């Protein structure tokens, strides 16, 4: 339910656990 | 037990494992 | 917010649209 998330320049990746 | 999505527009594209 | 999940045994994929 936590994820930790990098954004730039109009995309986010996000990596997400409990 | 573990997403790892990409966002991008408001759409997200997830790949869920473990 | 609107997101499905397709899943087989063992990974899901999830597409989120809002």
């Amino acid at each position: 339910g936590v994820c930790r998330c990098v954004c730039r320049r109009g995309v986010c990746r996000c990596v997400c656990r409990r």
